[PDB]
């Protein structure tokens, strides 16, 4: 049975549904195929749409899946969607009450009109399901666990009932044994610290790479109004919502006011990281605990957003409560899809439990074949010197021991939040330097973040300490202590207590990266690299060849390794764009404003210049008269350099600067 | 003592504090001042700034305040504001969590930048204060009564800690003896009641003007499952809030789905009017009866926003529990800026308590002279005639008995909602079809709303049933039954229950408005006028000359007074603008857009061109190129005719259609 999961709201490519729809609102959209129980194609719409995290209908996720499983939209048995259909129904009619002119069409319709208008595809109403949202969550866990028996927890942000749902397995079924109410989130309190910190929806995991940096007992006191716990694995929250959260109206009577973006981190700002850090566990652990000892499991499989909480899962495994504990690379929504697949196929009469454990998460699609990528190669000569050696692994490794910071793209992309040798920037692990260097410089983010590392699962005991409980290491789930006698070798990717988000590479996930690391480790004598996400600040993980050689080029990264290719750029900056062509993304927007800026008696309006990218949370750019001009010509297919506008180093430094900024697509003819 | 009363957030002209500020934070923007406890000005800063509602700051308001009433800046000996100020700096730093890159200024701060920036105007810190916003809506109400003794009770949306508190007067002090919570909020039922009709934020009125068509009963058993009634005046609501409300589940379950705007009404959209009509009455009805009964006190003054459904004011009036009932004219937020203003005294030290009643709520600015009029109204002369009979109130009782509408402006502007015979549209009371005429002919709105009748106080009781509890009738506060020996005489003010929102003018409140109905009356018999608004669709009352001659030219009203003047258009349509300037609003935003709208590979993009309203929900219009590149000469100051552009019809048709929209500000060099 192959079936067809989708989470995500329903805006189309260019507007959404409502102005600025809420950002909470069906957040990383994704589709996944599933076909007779396993997960065959998985990507999330963000790696397509290049919008961080969207909200945006998965159309083109859904193509990308379809053609990587080798597929096509007629063999799709069912689709199955991540929330039940009451409440996504409840939420659009909520959302039409509030904007008067827009038209009351409920989900499932909504739903079949993106498929026929983006892909062509037609199909009737009753193709569609929908699934509870925990539930949901919590057969993608454990099914891609292969557990034979689990405790399996679920704790995120929110479901249409619970924040939090306890089940235990039983063979392919699970007992739901308890839940939390939605106030109760776990979820919900660390995006309020977040926002706290001058943060937004997306920077929980900034904020957990803080936390080490900070005393969990400047504000303990303060943190202890905030919750409770109870017997028997109860708690208590801090109510959220209403005109002021009453947690806003705590904080400021402390003196604690929020951080704004791009302020520098003070004692005070790492200390309030530590304090949200250290209740979520505390909570996190009061809840697992309880129900560990209370149902006698020792296997669990958690899911939900709240376990892309490393330093949480780490706590899970020196508690020593559990044996063998497997998270999946994408436990948030963009995961739960699948699992909607999972509960669709077994009403339909499918039994495909139990499955092995899932160990690879590049699901995405891939570069394509070698040879249309030698030639695609050769259409960016004007910027790139490319150069195909013996053997790619071979060079890399003498790269990376030269002490260049490279990109690396191969294969299918990684699904789920975390780079893991498809699509990574790989470095050097040993030297400290490298933090400031591949942050500060290559990236363009703040200092304080960590990095993290990748070894072999030969050389993993070598380097860190393994505690006594198992976890699956494959998607760097967890964190670890390096071994007290590496912490300085490993001086880029060590915290400052002693502790890695480690990823342990197998042979058999990734044959091509296991072998690049086991060869710079026999070049340097340390089987370790850094290990971070292909992407500058302004884009998710890159995807394709196009995303790939424009971050390449719009970064200071030193070189571009690209399938069988090293790629080097040919000047500092990619200047020469004479046969490249300029694109708008469809939330593009280019603007001449006029607006009359005086005080006193109206006076003569003032002409501003803008670009700008139409989507909630949507990065703006003032440009020059001489800029607007040049884009009103951006149409995709004419070479710049016939366009009969001088090409000059100043005109070309502003569209490099918008190029970086991902307002327009350039691309060579 | 000289105090001035501020509600409203602190938002610029030309850009709001946050995007899109929400239109419930800090509504109906106000200034009052207060001299020896009376109110010597007032007006809302909608009026001025031309934005419904606005949550603006009332800069401007503060200017025309202060000179209408003889005073400068440095006269004032305290700013009283509306709400505590830890529930508003509480408010912002809710906000600036939600916009990491906003600066984090206090209220305090912010609300003196505005007097400095905008009028120049600076003080020392400690010249402002803030009240709790209950007591500010009673003191006002309490003490513009007059009564010596009073149960006070406030019903709105929300203070910072009660929708509803009961006090009794103890001469001049309030002794608070009840309050219900926030969610327990009757503005805020009322509201969702009147966004499930396709209405928005200030439309509970046309809600109210609904539901005599409509049968209470067709929905009566879902609407006692949103509230009950308990003992000794307790009651239950459904608790607003959440992801969903659960209002809408139930609402959605039961297959009612909201109204899209500009849809026709149903007789089930009726139902439903008169279902959130009669729960308003049920609940306020127990709530005032169980206080009135509790304390035997036979006087009300009642205030907060709910006080300005007239519906439940008649009812307050029929049910015979007291002898006495007051209602402010301004009874929303904009009058509580005064209570504010009485508290701040008060703590001050002044003691002016009582004060005599108020009967005229006619404290905006006035029109000038009748000498710089005259000057101001020959520069109009290419679109208008003017004339100046010996007598204007003889001149415009003969114009309305000959079966003209027109428009009425004199003294200064009525504050709070209703126009009350210094800015109203007024025509004969008799003719049914005046309903259509005025409505869908002259105003452009819908059919059903029903007009409100002006009477002479000597004539009042030969037209309508007045209740033996004495209402104050001056600011049409209260419903009454039309005397059914009437009703088919008064056909265009007589609701389908026999009932009207009657205002009693004195001699006293309004002599030249009282003389007009008198005069009328002789002439037809008939001592009754049709008395509405006098603004178009697209904007709050009109304020000023200018205000009331583009009212006057962009309506089809038949005919202007205006002072001494008769003022009548020369042609059907303002066509001949040759004289005239355009200019922009601050909130005024004229684009040229471009945007990629294929799907596929990019393609060229193309152009839009578009002005809009920058202010929540603002309307926005797509122009044509040529009305583009005319706007970009919009300077306020250059006549049309010396542009060299071509002033064509279907150019000056163009402008036409957006001058009566609102978008820019067409007015004689
Ligand atoms: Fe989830
Ligand atoms: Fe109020």
């Amino acid at each position: 049975m192959l079936i067809l999961g989708l989470n995500g709201n329903v805006s189309a490519a260019g507007a959404d549904v409502v102005p600025n729809l809420n950002e909470l609102y069906m957040h990383d959209a994704a589709a996944t195929l599933v076909r007779d129980g396993v997960l065959v194609a998985a990507v999330e719409e963000e790696r397509l749409n290049r919008i961080k995290k969207t909200t945006k209908f998965p159309s083109n996720a859904i193509r990308e899946c379809l053609a990587a499983a080798g597929a096509k939209p007629a063999d799709v048995d069912a689709i199955a969607y991540y929330f039940p259909e009451d409440f996504f129904d409840d939420i659009f009619q909520q959302l039409y009450t509030e904007h008067p002119s827009v038209p009351t069409r409920y989900s499932r319709e909504m739903i079949l009109e993106r498929l026929r208008v983006d892909l062509g595809w037609a199909a009737p109403p009753d193709i569609l399901h929908y699934v509870p949202h925990h539930l949901a969550h919590a057969m993608s866990t454990y099914y891609r666990s292969g557990m034979r028996e689990a405790l399996v927890v679920v704790m995120d942000g929110a479901g249409e009932r619970n924040c939090t749902t306890i089940y235990r397995s039983d063979g392919a079924e699970l007992f739901e044994i308890a839940s939390y109410p939605v106030p109760k989130s776990l979820g919900m309190f660390y995006l309020y610290g977040t926002r706290h910190l001058g943060y937004g929806f997306g920077d929980e995991y900034k904020v957990m790479g803080l936390a080490p940096y900070g005393d969990p007992s400047t504000y303990r006191d303060v943190f202890s109004t905030l919750y409770s716990l109870g017997p028997n694995g109860t708690y208590e929250l801090i109510p959220r919502g209403g005109v002021v959260f009453r947690m806003t109206t705590i904080l400021r009577e402390h003196g604690l006011q929020p951080r704004r973006r791009g302020e520098p981190f003070t004692q005070a700002h790492m200390d309030f990281a530590a304090s949200v850090q250290e209740t979520t566990e505390q909570i996190a652990m009061h809840v697992i605990g309880y129900w560990a000892r209370s149902t006698g499991l020792r296997n669990l499989a958690f899911g939900g957003g709240v376990a892309h909480n490393s330093t949480l899962n780490g706590r899970i495994l020196t508690s020593g409560l559990f044996d063998e504990v497997f998270v999946h690379p994408a436990s948030h929504d963009a995961g739960s899809s699948e699992g909607a697949a999972l509960v669709v196929a077994r009403e339909r009469g499918e039994r495909v439990w139990p499955l092995p454990r899932l160990t690879n998460a590049s699901l995405g699609p891939d570069l394509g074949d070698v040879d249309s990528l030698e030639r695609t190669l050769k259409s960016w000569s004007p910027l790139v010197d490319v150069e195909r050696p013996d053997d790619i692994v071979e060079a890399t490794a003498h790269l990376l021991a030269a002490g260049e910071a490279i990109g690396w793209a191969h294969g299918r992309s990684e699904f789920g939040p975390r780079a893991l040798g498809n699509r990574s920037i790989l470095a050097d692990a040993r030297p400290k330097e490298n933090q400031t260097r591949i942050n500060a410089m290559v990236k363009k983010r703040e200092s304080f973040r960590p990095f993290a590392p990748v070894v072999t699962a030969e050389a993993a005991g070598d380097y860190f300490d393994l505690p006594e409980t198992v976890g699956h290491h494959d998607f760097m789930s967890f964190v670890v202590q390096v071994r007290a006698d590496r912490r300085e070798l490993l001086g880029a990717v060590t915290h400052v207590d002693g502790s890695a988000r480690v990823q342990v590479v197998t042979e058999e996930t990734n044959p091509r990266f296991h072998r690049l690391v086991t060869r710079f480790g026999e070049l340097t004598g340390t089987p370790v690299l850094l290990n971070t996400s292909f992407n500058n600040h302004a884009e998710p993980i890159v995807q394709s060849v196009d995303d790939v050689l424009t971050s390449y080029l719009t970064t200071s990264l030193d070189v571009l390794v690209i399938e069988d290719f090293v790629v080097r750029r040919r000047t500092e900056l990619p200047l020469a764009l004479e046969d490249f062509t300029i694109g708008f993304r469809p939330v593009t927007r280019l603007v001449r404003r006029l607006a009359d800026v005086s005080a006193g008696r109206p006076g003569a309006p003032e002409v501003s210049h803008e670009i700008y990218l139409d989507h909630t949370s949507g990065p703006r750019a003032t440009i020059s008269a001489a800029m607007y001009e040049l884009l009103t010509h951006a149409d995709g297919v004419t070479p710049l350099g016939s366009l009969g506008i001088e090409l000059t180093g100043e005109l070309l430094t502003e569209l490099y600067d918008l190029w970086q900024g991902r307002f327009v697509t350039v691309a060579p003819v």
